């Protein structure tokens, strides 16, 4: 017995109106007949023709970020605006960003508590390095994100928070993650949360796959106990999306 | 005489819908007599309800920000993702850029680069912090900004170039530069062009001051020989703005 899933698809920052015009379409045919939480995470840009477009009634919008407050933060985009907007999820604190964009933990978790603090639905994205991972330092790096993000959180906050756990070491490296090994992460984050937050917060929280899946893994990688879902980048872009969703059952 | 003048909002990480379609409504009903062109540069997710709405053909749309290309950069907009969107002008290098999110000359200038290979029109953004000013270090701080973004741009280029001079310790902060401080900074940078570029560039180059302006002040710095309009934070999210915009006269 797992919780609900969620099949969540970064388009990054990629994109046309045309080009996705035709996928939002291409969605909102899927015949999903199980419960999963499909989420779009698109471009501030293209907010506006996903919204009117996407019609299917298991599909939600994302933001790919944001900031706390409204202000003086000229090309940055705030959760009130957001908010305003109708969008309630949003993707915090990605691989992508944390290495070209400065968020330490204490951003990200910042920003999470913020975001939890507005309503939102928030995928926060936590995982280490071919380097950290390398020189024995998973668990360490892990377990501290998780609780930086932790600290700000009340449990009954928790019911706001997905994690997708992102295997940095396995992204532009060379280097394969097994199933078994996404698993090993995911019941290390599942385990601390048990631990220190609570049993009851542990077995509902969804712990999302956040590395390469595609149509023909996603089952298998679903197979294991500790995932809940995935967080797409590559294959969100293609109509293989939908095997991503069906191999959620 | 002068180059076409040019009335930029800078409305920042600021806005709701309803608060945006009531300023471009009042903008809209506004008659601009003479030939100006003015700017609003509104957050991303509202370019869309912006180019909509906003019907004055005085009046261009621009964005805060983006990144050269497409790609794997979770949160950011590209130039391509704008240029799709039907968005021609943007606002680049920003001082809240360089200083939260470390936007160094070399960024900037390559940003400015990028966009004007793609054939957008660039407010490009130079100015000395409070520090740097009292330190006596004006004048350095400001050429190596401004021939940062020289060197990536060939002559015609510069065509499509805009420079706003925003001095840090002004922006919005009360302290509007005198109409002799931004006259000697406007100069400096002309007399730079000049020199560098070619005296033909330096006569059409359009130079934009912005800090504290407001519709009192507005009048005076725009007597200023090498003053060709305004950068407007603040009171751009106002109905003040008109008097702004009818200050270029
Ligand atoms: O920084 C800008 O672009 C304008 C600053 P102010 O709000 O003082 O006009």
């Amino acid at each position: 017995s797992k919780p609900q899933p969620i099949a969540a698809a970064n388009w990054k920052c990629n994109g046309s109106q045309q080009s996705l015009s035709e996928l939002i379409d291409l969605f909102n045919s899927t015949s999903i007949n199980h419960d999963v939480q499909c989420v779009v995470a698109s471009t501030f840009v293209h907010l506006a023709m996903t919204k009117e477009r996407l019609s299917h009634p298991k599909f939600v919008i994302a933001a790919q970020n944001a900031i706390a407050k409204s202000g003086a933060f000229t090309g940055e985009v705030s959760l009130p605006i957001l908010k305003d907007f109708g969008v309630n999820w949003i993707v915090l604190g990605h691989s992508e960003r944390r290495a070209y964009y400065g968020e330490t933990n204490e951003i990200v978790a910042d920003k999470v508590a913020a975001a939890v603090a507005s309503g939102f639905m928030v995928i926060a994205c936590i995982g280490e390095t071919l380097q950290e991972r390398e020189s024995g330092r998973t668990a360490v790096v892990v377990l501290t994100q998780i609780a930086a993000i932790a600290k700000k959180l009340k449990k009954a906050d928790w019911a706001k928070v997905v994690i997708a756990y992102e295997p940095v070491w396995a992204i532009g490296t060379g280097k394969v993650a097994t199933p078994q090994q996404a698993q090993e992460a995911h019941a290390l984050i599942r385990s601390w949360v048990s631990s220190k937050i609570g049993a009851d917060v542990a077995g509902e929280l969804r712990i999302l796959y956040g590395g390469s899946v595609n149509g023909k893994n996603a089952r298998t990688l679903y197979q294991q106990r500790d995932v809940n879902g995935f967080l797409v980048g590559g294959a969100s872009l293609k109509p293989e999306f939908v095997d991503i969703i069906k191999a959620t059952q």
